[PDB]
């Protein structure tokens, strides 16, 4: 992609200020590029297990290392006894470290000739792990992580051969770290799932045309337990059953209803529509999205 020193980068800022601003978002270059990216990754993983032998580049290993740094800091930042009954205030300590170190982290991944991109790209990383004031996490934070990855593709740090690894290695790791934050700091949800959305899209794509596992099986704990290592969708269900009390039909009714859909292809197609409507076109969710040079607010070009 960008082989020569590049300097025209912009610190991303909010542009969806009120509900009327949703039109400029839907027409934006950023939206087109973002949904394009999600769908490109969705096609790439179709029919493949997490154990598929995919290419792992240096950039991918550096991204995993960046996530491991975040994980280490959780370990270094234990929960505290506190008066409040919701999220644990140690999250704020952990978040402060990420906020101060985000550019340094991103610089481990971005080559020298793209140094000027780091401040722009790091804003997406900073925005992808929850809210320090509320100690909550939602699908807007997840979207910020996907936007971070998208930026790295846009500047050529990640390439087309990396697309399986982006989902199966990097995003997969990110979800592990997010689950650890959610559980360790008792984060509140900021609906399909309390916290996530994308892994259900990419995960259902893995299972398209599966010869044995059908959507009805994801609400069978034994099928989940026996197959979760191969399938991101099933790993998400396992986390829910660990986190929630009582019958699945009652605590996760949307997913329960989805388990009745006849095929994973139809699950995938439906989840894409649902994501666009309930995340990307939902002001309270997507108002968080920031726009710079790489994911810009200007109308999409032809």
């Amino acid at each position: 992609n960008l082989y020569f020193q590049s300097r025209n980068f912009i610190i991303p800022k909010k542009e969806i200020h009120t509900v009327p601003d949703m039109g400029k978002w839907k027409r934006s270059q950023a939206y087109a590029d973002y949904i394009g990216f999600i769908l490109t990754l969705n096609e790439g993983v179709k029919g493949k297990k997490l154990t598929f032998e995919y290419r792992v580049s240096e950039a991918i290993e550096k991204l995993v290392a960046l996530l491991n740094t975040l994980d280490r800091w959780i370990d270094e930042t234990p929960p505290v006894d506190q008066p409040s009954r919701f999220g644990n205030k140690a999250y704020r300590t952990w978040y402060a470290k990420l906020d101060e170190e985000a550019e340094n982290l991103v610089a481990t991944v971005v080559p020298t000739h793209l140094a000027a991109a780091v401040p722009e790209v790091a804003v997406y990383l900073k925005e992808s792990v929850g809210n320090s004031t509320r100690i909550d996490y939602g699908t807007g934070h997840e979207a910020a992580f996907a936007a971070f990855l998208c930026c790295l593709c846009k500047i050529g740090v990640l390439r087309v051969d990396d697309q399986i690894a982006i989902v199966f290695k990097v995003f997969n790791r990110y979800l592990e770290v997010m689950r650890k934050l959610q559980k360790t700091y008792r984060m509140e949800p900021a609906g399909l799932d309390d916290f996530q959305f994308l892994p259900f899209i990419w995960g259902s794509s893995q299972l398209i045309d599966h010869p044995y596992l059908e959507p009805r099986h994801f609400v069978d704990e034994k099928a989940v337990n026996e197959n979760h290592k191969d399938y991101m969708f099933l790993e998400c269900i396992l986390f829910i059953t660990e986190m929630k009390t009582g019958p699945f039909a009652e605590h996760s009714n949307q997913l329960w209803n989805i388990s009745a859909v006849p095929s994973w292809s139809k699950v995938n197609q439906g989840l894409i529509r649902m994501y666009k409507a309930e995340c990307l076109e939902k002001f309270p969710v997507i108002q968080h999205f920031k726009f710079g040079s790489l994911l810009p607010i200007h109308p999409v070009t032809s």
